[PDB]
This record gives C-alpha cells, sequence and structure tokens, in this order.
C-alpha cells in the first residue's frame, strides 16, 4: 500500500496554542544538550573548526 492515505486536501484546524511549543522547546532543548555533550558551545560566530 505505497498510498493508503491521501492528505493533499486536508487542513490541519488552528487548534494549536501552547502544546506545540512547548514540544518544540523541549525537542530544542534535547538537541542542544546532546550537541553540548558532543562537545559544543554556545557563541556568536559559527565556526566548524
Amino acid at each position: 500500500n505505497p498510498q493508503p492515505v491521501d492528505t493533499s486536501n486536508i487542513t490541519i484546524p488552528e487548534k494549536l496554542e501552547y502544546f506545540i511549543n512547548k514540544y518544540a522547546e523541549h525537542s530544542h532543548d534535547k538537541w542542544s544538550m546532546d550537541k553540548l555533550a558532543n562537545g559544543w558551545i554556545y557563541g556568536e560566530i559559527y565556526s566548524d573548526s
């Protein structure tokens, strides 16, 4: 079943006010903690090296 459900003309209702923002903040904090454990720190100028 390559295409079980078609959502080409399905509109998401605007019932999101706070929970989506909380989930996004939690995901961003988790990603930042992972990158800090990897050895990255916050700064002003991006530098890969």
